[PDB]
């Protein structure tokens, strides 16, 4: 079609695929029909293994059927590897002068350029802290607190080196936040760092975590400290260590060398707290030998990486983005990659840019709210940077439209990139369906066609029957890749009962169209969980934070368009009889969920509702009704008839209109 947008000519040459579409479809094919000779192909070919896999032809076993019994899904069994032995000790000695990352700190005179020769040290270092000064053991759960700074990819490694299950928690989440998931994961150890800044914001970490720390041990947890120097804490005696002190500790020979902990195939990697449509978030669990296998060769293939690009991915290590694409997946692959702890609009909205042209990024994986607030901002601050060396952009985590498509490629990489459109999710380990560089020819807005192994299909929402050909419907993967999380942390059956609703099939959650051409264009969730530049948050935890303040009788949350962060947080609520509403009040309800949660659920709208929420007889709110409010779209308010308080619309929508939103 018309919409089409060819690979560049220079990007097929270069591909590790080849320069034309039948190049990706001659794999993809062999990846569907020879699905384990594929994978156990690429697991030989890109990964050590201290034992390899007893059968090449046989290196799945699962069941997708709840009628046949419990899901499950393993890869690889009787296999034995490390993630960090494939991340850092395999590339040396060759690659010990190479850059893993090309540091720099939300302030622009802090730099650093670590090599993988230094990282394994600060990777043994650490590791030796933590077997001998900690007693950290094998799947023992650690939590990381932490900014983007080096030390944050250390230490997700050296719990990797010894087998520790890491939970990596946010820096934005609040003390609160941070302490349900140190009590849920029973963390013995927390790492954090003593502060960080963005922009011209300081980001306290210890200080939060001595909150966090103090609820934990009120619930009866003992949970121990260690505090990476990053930029004068209080440090409680015995709980909590300063890392330079820990390191005063070791032996020599405890710089040098750390025993690997050499890992079955199922073993868990990390734990991954994550919202779900209802209750509180849940934590995915990733194992071992499938999600390296799939991280890494997603991170190859999607972005077509070879050892003479340069990478930069602005995620953090708090989501799934940075574990796959910061982390584990491009240092697997030996990539060199910018690490930055700040933000893109200090000291202003040129920062990346200065990054792209000091570092000579050719591969920059970012986010549409991101890209829309650049857009924003002027073009001028992007074109004072040296782009010439970019030649991949990337995009993950929400829809992209045509405009925000259209200037990342045409004015972000003055039209020599391709574009890769990533769709996939925290469950999903890795990429899902994505565009690869060179082969596949781009439609703006669409994430093309399935990763190798990934056989996605539409779901009729009435009948649940896979739709042939061109068809719209429920997003579903009918068979298993390496990279599907295993379970939710102790709850085997919530994990069925939201995943695998329909036998057969992996289902995602988000609704999408597939075209003539095979191609997916995903519309976005069909639950009640947001998308909030880029993070996923579920309305009823945004309803109990609001609820709890003591002025508060009840409240909705919904999502409404925003043109910068794709779904703002709109709160309708109602106060208890009396109450002066000022400014200042609405400002308390709205600092109540960032003490309770964290400033990525700051409402961005606060509707009173005069008279009460729209309610049926029964009680319950009728929230399509506060959806469609919220939106506008006053025409489409849809059933009135089962309200028992029909005469609150008219003042909702006046409302409304007067705040405008
Ligand atoms: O740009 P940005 O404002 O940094 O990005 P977002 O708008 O998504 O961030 C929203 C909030 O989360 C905070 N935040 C985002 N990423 C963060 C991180 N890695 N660590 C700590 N806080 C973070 C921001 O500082 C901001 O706080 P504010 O509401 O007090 O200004
Ligand atoms: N490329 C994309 N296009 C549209 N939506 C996306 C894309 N990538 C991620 N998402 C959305 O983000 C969700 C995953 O969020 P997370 O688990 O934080 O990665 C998906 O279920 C989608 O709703
Ligand atoms: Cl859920």
């Amino acid at each position: 079609d018309s919409n089409v947008v060819e690979p560049t000519e220079a990007n097929g040459k270069k591909s590790h695929v080849g320069p034309h579409l039948g190049s990706r479809m001659r794999i993809y094919e062999y990846s569907i029909e020879h699905n384990d000779a594929f994978w156990a192909e690429i697991a030989r070919r890109d990964f050590y293994w201290k034992t390899t896999w007893p059968d090449d032809q046989h290196v799945k076993s699962y069941n997708f059927d709840k009628s046949k019994g419990p899901i499950f899904v393993k890869w690889f069994e009787g296999a034995v590897t490390n993630v960090c032995y494939n991340a850092l000790d395999r590339h040396l000695p060759a690659h010990k002068d190479r850059v893993c990352f090309y540091f720099e700190g939300n302030d622009p005179s802090v730099t650093e350029a670590v090599t993988y020769g230094s990282m394994y040290t600060r990777v043994v270092e650490l590791a030796n802290v933590l077997k001998y000064q900690y007693g950290i053991a094998k799947g023992d759960r650690v939590g990381l607190y932490l900014p983007m700074i080096p030390f944050a990819a250390v230490a997700m490694l050296a719990c990797a080196r010894i087998g520790a299950v890491i939970t990596v928690i946010f820096g934005g989440f609040s003390a609160q936040a941070l302490s349900s998931r140190l009590k849920d994961a029973q963390t013995k150890l927390l790492i954090t760092a003593d502060a960080s800044a963005r922009g011209t914001k300081p980001i306290p970490l210890k200080d939060v975590a001595d909150e966090a720390l103090k609820e934990c041990e009120e619930e009866g947890m003992s949970i121990a400290c260690l505090v990476a120097e990053n930029m004068s804490c209080k440090m409680k005696e015995g709980r909590d260590t300063w890392y330079g002190d820990a390191l005063a500790r070791l032996t020599p020979e405890q710089h040098e060398e750390c025993p690997v902990e050499w890992m079955d195939a199922e073993d868990v990697l990390f734990l991954l707290y994550t919202s779900g449509s209802t209750g509180k978030p849940k934590a995915i669990v990733h194992t071992t030998a499938g999600y390296m296998v799939y991280a890494s060769t997603t991170f190859m293939y999607s972005f077509d990486y070879h050892m003479d690009d340069v990478y930069f991915c602005t995620a953090d290590i708090g989501w799934i983005t940075g574990h796959s694409y910061v982390v584990y997946g491009p240092m697997i692959h030996c990539a060199t990659s910018v690490l930055f702890e700040g933000v893109p609009n200090y000291p202003d909205y040129s920062r990346w840019w200065q990054l792209v042209e000091k570092y000579k990024v050719s591969i920059l994986y970012t986010a549409p709210t991101a890209i829309r607030s650049l857009m924003q901002a002027g073009d001028d601050y992007v074109k004072v940077g040296n782009r010439s060396t970019l030649r991949v952009l990337g995009s993950v985590g929400e829809p992209i439209n045509v405009e925000a498509w259209k200037w990342l490629r045409d004015v972000g990489g003055e039209g020599h990139c391709d574009v890769s459109d990533t769709w996939w999710q925290t469950e999903t380990g890795g990429h899902m369906i994505t565009p690869m560089p060179g082969c596949t020819p781009m439609k703006p807005g669409s994430a093309t066609l399935p990763f190798f192994g990934v056989q996605p299909v539409i779901l009729d929402p009435m009948k649940l029957h896979e739709k042939q050909g061109p068809a719209e419907g429920l997003l579903a993967i009918r068979a298993p890749w390496p990279g599907m999380a295993r379970t939710i942390y102790g709850d085997h059956a919530r994990f069925e009962k939201t995943y695998f609703g329909v036998d057969g099939y992996y289902m995602t959650g988000d609704g999408a169209r597939r075209d003539s051409d095979g191609y997916y264009w995903i519309t976005g969730r069909v639950d009640d969980v947001l998308n909030v530049s880029g993070h996923r948050i579920g309305t009823s935890e945004i309803e109990d934070a609001v609820n709890t303040h003591p002025a508060v009788v009840e409240s909705a949350v919904v999502g409404f368009p925003h043109n910068i962060k794709g779904e703002g947080i709109y709160v309708f609520l109602t106060f208890r009889q009396g109450t002066e509403v000022t400014p200042e009040l609405l400002a308390a309800v709205k600092a109540t969920v960032r003490k309770v949660i964290g400033p990525l659920a700051t409402p961005d709208v606060m509707q009173v509702a005069r008279v009460g929420l729209p309610k049926t007889r029964s009680g319950k709110i009728v929230r399509r009704i506060l959806r469609k409010v919220s939106a506008g779209q006053y025409t489409e308010l849809g059933d009135t008839s089962t309200l028992a308080n029909p005469d609150v619309v008219e003042d909702l929508i006046a409302e409304h209109q007067r705040l405008c939103s």
